Parts: structure tokens; C-alpha cells; sequence
């Protein structure tokens, strides 16, 4: 008497691995895995087209955002431009328009 047994597994069975990380060719690829990663949520999951919501809007997770932007791309003390986002390809737009800054 005295007893529940359930071994009940998630599963995550996956293995594909590269050393594909030189010359990021596609910049949109790089920052859709910048949120991909941020977010925790695939690439199809995250689109241009698409509203900051459980993505890039929340403290935490524009925290999380700019620690990437910062080594990925060099786009650091950017929280005014990360408070300013309220679509997803408008980040896209940004991180452009910043790159190509005004010198």
C-alpha cells in the first residue's frame, strides 16, 4: 500500500552539430537567433512581422537581449533604443540603422 510510479519522460532527442558561426551573412539570421535564444523559441516561432510580446518586451528579457546584442553584433547601452521596440522588425530596422550609424 503506498505508491504512484510514473517514469513519464519530456523527450528531447536531438543532435546536429557545426562550427557554422564565420561570416554572418544574413544579419537577420544572426538577430532572429539573438531573440531565438533570448525568447528560448525556434526560429519559426519569431518573425519580422510580429509584436514585442513574451520576445524582447519584459526587463528581464531586454536584459537578456542587450547581453547578446553586445558581443553578437556590439550593440551595447542601447536601453533607451531596447525601451523604444514594439515590433520585432523594428529591432531589425535598429540594430541596422545603428550599425550604419550617422559617421
Amino acid at each position: 500500500m503506498g505508491s504512484s510510479h510514473d517514469h513519464h519522460h519530456h523527450s528531447s532527442g536531438r543532435e546536429n552539430l557545426y562550427f557554422q558561426g564565420h561570416m554572418p551573412n544574413d544579419m537577420e539570421d544572426h538577430l532572429l537567433t539573438v531573440l531565438s535564444v533570448a525568447s528560448g523559441v525556434p526560429k519559426e516561432e519569431i518573425s519580422r512581422d510580429s509584436r514585442m510580446e513574451d520576445l524582447a518586451f519584459d526587463s528581464l528579457v531586454v536584459s537578456e537581449l542587450s547581453l547578446k546584442l553586445r558581443k553578437e553584433f556590439g550593440v551595447t547601452g542601447v536601453d533607451d533604443e531596447l525601451d523604444l521596440l514594439e515590433t520585432v522588425d523594428e529591432l531589425f530596422q535598429l540594430v541596422e540603422k545603428h550599425r550604419a550609424a550617422g559617421s
